[PDB]
């Protein structure tokens, strides 16, 4: 009987609540297969599993957040201690955006605002093919690059010593990385889609937080192409469910 | 013919553009009097006055921002450089929210995420009355406290060594402060009102950045009362325009 815990470090948005019924469903659509049990914990509102229950999960996913992974709010510190414990148990954790950065912070890396500005867009990341086995999480043919909806408010400015870089881009050396066999981290959102992106852009535009030109460029990146969604599902599930 | 420079560290929101025509208008409605020339620079977009033009301003106002004053984007570093020159000239600068934080950074203070978490609401600040002269910026009768629409994402976590604290709140020792006679800084927005605040709360709510109850608590602070808007206008104009003795 397979069990997976999702740590929701963001609230549900109006668009995500109305269109999908919330981030729980978004994650479960993306990374779930039939027959598994998915428990989510709204860690952003201070809800966590008990320490003693961690052993029954076959793996964990840490979502994105509007919070920064360098902040010191009580629920972030508690998430760092929980992740440390999970890590010591050698349980699988997939970290997405904020989640990638949380794992890095727990492993002694440094997270801060992105040197090369924010990103809200579809982009491409270059695979370090030398660091991947044919037949492992990445499939048989390993592509040169993979398209993903990027999350680049923050970044990992100093990489934990134990991390292996699996992909990079021109403006960021840490797009994807693994630690040992049980931590796997991506600075983009496999679980996002064009509708989710376009809604965020329009709202942050209306707020006055980005220029109209930047918004128009962000959306333009998904006018004629989407992310490699099927490949990300395959990679992420192979890692999290030990499927090699 | 008095001239004032406005540094807009923020873009115009949709609500503010369609209701008032933009933040230039909101700042000028708040802080301006007829017969003045106000120039605004969109510093957030890297637009700045020429150095040689600093000398013709009678004063400067630095706006709030959605960016953080501890960040190191090129326009921020350039703002910090320009503020240093203006400070060295001893020209008047009124810093609001991010602007308050930028002046603190230039004068060697530390800015960072608010110790006790964010704030998006009408609040009250307790005045350090011993630090104020009757007849200066706050009038003959110094108030015990003032209501202001708060900006508490970030804060000044370590005060500049030359800062005089003018007001505080339970959770933050630095609501308002001066440096010498030419720098005046408020962690709150005199230029905001109820409509602007509620629009921000609704939008950050829809985005998923705050809880329904945090939004409802924010809005509740302004259901039956507003900020001390006329008093803020008198205070800030008294300082920026030298209308009364310096504190």
């Amino acid at each position: 009987q397979k069990r997976y815990a999702l740590f929701l470090a963001t609230l549900d948005s109006e668009f995500v609540k109305k269109t999908y019924g919330g981030y729980h469903n978004v994650f479960v659509t993306t990374f779930g297969d039939e027959g598994e049990h998915w428990d989510s914990f709204r860690v952003v509102s201070g809800e966590f599993p008990d320490e003693k229950d961690l052993e029954k999960y076959d793996g964990f996913v840490i979502s994105g957040s509007s919070h920064d992974a360098f902040e010191n709010d009580d629920w972030i510190l508690k998430l760092c201690d929980i992740v440390k414990k999970i890590d010591e148990m050698k349980k699988k954790i997939l970290g997405i955006c904020f989640g990638h950065q949380i794992i890095a912070r727990v492993r002694g890396g440094t997270v801060g605002r992105a040197k090369k500005g924010p990103e809200l867009k579809l982009g491409d990341i270059t695979i370090v093919k030398d660091a991947i086995t044919p037949g492992s999480y990445f499939g048989n043919e390993i592509p040169d690059s993979i398209a993903i909806i990027k999350c680049h408010q923050d970044e990992v400015l100093v990489l934990p010593e134990t991390a292996k870089v699996l992909a990079y881009s021109k403006n960021y050396e840490v797009e994807m990385y693994s630690i040992e066999d049980h931590l796997f981290c991506i600075q983009g959102h496999p679980e996002y889609n064009k509708e989710i992106l376009f809604e965020i852009v329009d709202r942050v535009l209306a707020l006055g937080y980005v220029k109209q030109e930047f918004a128009d460029a962000a959306k333009a990146t998904m006018e004629n192409r989407g992310a490699d969604r099927k490949l990300w599902e395959t990679i992420c599930k192979n890692f999290l469910k030990g499927r090699v």
